[PDB]
């Protein structure tokens, strides 16, 4: 059981060793496209790059590079795209990828400003009447509506391909109280937000992969995706003891580096999956309890 393991870990105080053990074993694949000179201004952090094998390519002939990867979880049957916070020159490339990849949802786990720095571009419109036009990739993006809770906001955005005039509805789920290099305030408020995303349909396999990002696309995003996948794996089998969280994380780290950036975020994932297991295993009433606990209103 993950729960007995949690207890050993905690008792022996060795979250840091455990986490280091994962970092040591994580895969190392080339990121030669990321490191081409021409892409330097497409990467927010010099030490966070997409592997070549899993990177998302833009369907453009000029330069197909974006800092983004496809995390394809075979067994679980779920994929995600993990990407950094768009830069002021790659917001057009971001929405290009959303369009071409056919995603329905975008999960934003950071604020634009954190720890006194600009962690991400303001890449979506904040009022209905001031849409965004991304001229390099020839897309218009409009705020259609927004559901502001205390700790997250859900926006419906309309993405127009200005060439064909085709239009798509994207949902944006903005978690605003999860600190960089930090954890959510409680398992309940994170699980409540995760289940908002699920219930919206955006993780349905009839859509392209959901796009998940934080500032670097690895720490907060890794934590979110690990919890989601572990819960889905246990759902498929109705067998919580078959799920091995660290092994799930190593498999995700085959497709992007650095997933989960600190030992406490690893700790947090166990908490989130252990609590989430209650819902998976047939008490849906816990979902209402999460909602109340997270004071969403
Ligand atoms: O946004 C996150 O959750 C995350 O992984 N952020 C990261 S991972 C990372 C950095 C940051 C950052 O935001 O400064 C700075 C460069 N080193 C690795």
């Amino acid at each position: 059981e993950m729960e007995k393991e949690f207890e050993q870990i905690d008792k022996s105080g060795s979250w840091a060793a455990i986490y280091q053990d994962i970092r040591h074993e994580a895969s190392d694949f080339p990121c030669r496209v990321a490191k081409l000179p021409k892409n330097k201004n497409r990467n927010r952090y010099r030490d966070v790059s997409p592997f070549d094998h899993s990177r998302i390519k833009l369907h453009q002939e000029d330069n197909d590079y974006i800092n983004a990867s496809l995390i394809k979880m075979e067994e679980a049957q779920r994929s995600y795209i993990l990407t950094q916070g768009p830069l002021p020159n790659t917001c057009g490339h971001f929405w290009e990828m959303v369009w071409e990849q056919k995603s329905r949802g975008v999960v934003m786990l950071n604020r634009v400003m954190e720890k006194g720095s600009l962690k991400c571009a303001q890449y979506w419109p904040q009022k209905e009447e001031k849409e965004m036009i991304f001229e390099d990739t020839n897309l218009k993006l409009t705020l259609i509506s927004e559901d502001i809770k205390t700790y997250y906001t859900v926006r419906q955005l309309e993405l127009e391909n200005l060439t064909t005039q085709e239009t798509r509805e994207i949902l944006h789920f903005h978690y605003t109280t999860w600190p960089d290099f930090g954890v959510p305030e409680s398992p309940a408020s994170f699980l409540n937000f995760l289940f908002k995303v699920r219930e919206s349909g955006s993780l349905s396999p009839e859509h392209g992969p959901v796009v998940v990002h934080c500032s670097a696309g690895i720490g907060r995003s890794g934590t979110f995706c690990l919890a989601d996948t572990c819960l889905l794996l246990m759902d498929k089998r109705k067998d919580p003891s078959s799920v091995d969280i660290k092994k799930v994380l190593l498999d995700m780290r085959k497709f992007r580096m650095g997933l989960i950036q600190t030992a406490d975020q690893l700790r947090f994932s166990y908490l989130a999956v252990i609590e989430g297991a209650k819902f998976i295993m047939g008490d849906s009433s816990v979902q209402d309890q999460w909602k109340e606990l997270s004071h969403e209103d």
